[PDB]
């Protein structure tokens, strides 16, 4: 009953069913991953018994990791990429977003998926759940999860208030900062990808404002259970979730760095500088 | 430290002392109150020693309970004014702030303080320590508290990654949401009430634009512990303190207001109305 293709269901498909409707496409999984040694084998191993069917591929893109994250994913059968291997001729920028958009040039797949890799205990239908939309829908370039410490805060609190405020239209959107999605290779490569813990969110508007909601898709995951930061940390992934969306909606962005007294003083990193379109990289 | 008087430890005046420094000048306290009967009496009874001394006036404005609010209050001593009773006229609106602004009708005190009526044991020099800067300094016309569930996630989330965004200068005010503060009537009365649980952040933009920081103090109050809302309950608050917070920085609000998904859906109300300064109904 939304402006917007939602599965609030159980998808009723199979993986043979989705696995034949690929016709000639590839599939692409990413788990982007920074010090996640207690949650990426589990993770891994929910998603790898799918390879060589209805994914062609697995990677961890490893954020940097000073943790045992890369070794226990090596163990787990995955392949491993830094973020230097996957575009070596750019130097390295911290935060979320260039792990991601680095991700689209260590893969090949016409469809790519995204999965947290601190998910606790995530269900092997995830990612064939995702992907459901993109695969028997028409139109469809972009497919939200959504789900359920904690609750969300910075998604009940910031994101969806915001956009009820500056884009409505995405008001129907459930879960606008999900870590699980997937996309069409051409819509990713050519929009640009927001730095740190603004991705998500840049992706979610200018996906909309490029495209509407009928390229739009979200999907029912279920429970979904991961680390809860500390508030102080949520401060500063909001203040660049806030940074993201008001550029993306027209609106001038001090570049101010959120500081917070705890008394003591910290002032957290924001950027406004968006890498470009993948494709400019060719 | 900081671009702002802040009175960072516990203020050296005496309630003598204080009283002294008044020189003509009278204070007014307020409770603003709805549905609060389990702890309105600890908050009256914190202050009540203080009235016929420090304090002229205590007024309990209650925003229409249904519990025993009143009685529990009236009890205490207290005078209890409706917002009927504030300021008879005007028909009465939902909100917080819609309270506030009514008060100023119902007290006649050079200054003005404001004290929530759910704080878990307040300490009862809460009063003399914001009502400070007001009388020793010179310019101070507004002083906001600050201190510490919870950890005030609307604010640590919202409030001040979004002044860091829009009007970074606010960076250093530690508390903008805080409903412990104090300010002269002639600027109360000068300006305009957002509505709902925007009226803080309102006042704290509106108060900065016309007279600068010069003209604003914060005072360490300790510890502050009250009723902590449910996360639902908050989103609907955030998006009144970012619908008031955006229209003071110039910046258009949909008007739309923030649904959510509990699956089932609800649409609380917004408003985009703020009462007008005091003074227009003279
Ligand atoms: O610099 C970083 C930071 C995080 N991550 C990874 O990104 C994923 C999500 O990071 P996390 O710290 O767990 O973010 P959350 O607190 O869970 O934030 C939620 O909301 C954010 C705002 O959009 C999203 O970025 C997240 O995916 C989503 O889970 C994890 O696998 C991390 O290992 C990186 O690869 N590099
Ligand atoms: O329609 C209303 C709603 C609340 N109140 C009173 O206002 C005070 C604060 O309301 P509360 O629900 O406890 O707000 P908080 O969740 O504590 O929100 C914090 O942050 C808000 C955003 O600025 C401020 O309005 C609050 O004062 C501040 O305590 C309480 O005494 C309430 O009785 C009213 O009088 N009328
Ligand atoms: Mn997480
Ligand atoms: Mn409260």
């Amino acid at each position: 009953a939304l402006p917007l293709d939602t599965t609030w269901h159980r998808p009723g498909w199979t993986i043979g069913e989705l696995e034949a409707a690929k016709a000639g496409r590839t599939i692409s999984v990413v788990l982007p991953a920074l010090n996640e040694e207690a949650t990426i084998e589990s993770v891994i191993d929910s998603i790898s018994p799918l390879v060589d069917g209805l994914v062609d591929e697995l990677i961890v893109l490893d954020s940097g990791s000073t943790d045992d994250t890369e070794i226990r994913a090596i163990a787990s059968g995955a392949r491993v990429v830094s973020r230097e291997q996957a575009l070596p001729e750019v130097p390295v920028r911290p935060g979320k977003g260039e792990a991601l958009w680095r991700s689209l040039a260590a893969t090949s797949g016409d469809i790519v998926v995204f999965i947290d890799s601190d998910l606790i205990n995530p269900h092997p239908l995830f990612v064939p759940w995702l992907v459901g939309p993109l695969l028997t829908g028409e139109g469809i370039q972009l497919v939200k999860s959504f789900y359920r410490t904690g609750g969300g805060r910075v998604t009940e609190l910031v994101a969806r208030p915001l956009l009820a405020a500056l884009r409505p239209e995405l008001g129907c959107v459930l879960q606008p900062l999900s870590g699980e999605y997937a996309a069409s290779r051409e819509l990713l490569t050519s929009l640009p990808f927001a730095p740190g813990y603004g991705v998500e969110i840049g992706l979610l508007i200018d996906t909309f404002d490029r495209l509407g909601l009928d390229a739009i898709a979200q999907v029912n995951l279920g429970v979904r259970a991961h680390r809860n930061r500390p508030l102080d940390e949520l401060g500063a992934m909001s203040r660049q979730v806030i940074a993201t969306l008001l550029s993306r909606c027209g609106i001038p962005d001090s570049g101010v760095g959120l500081t917070q007294f705890l008394y003591t003083r910290h002032t957290w990193p924001v950027s406004l500088v968006d890498r470009p379109p993948m494709k400019v990289m060719r």
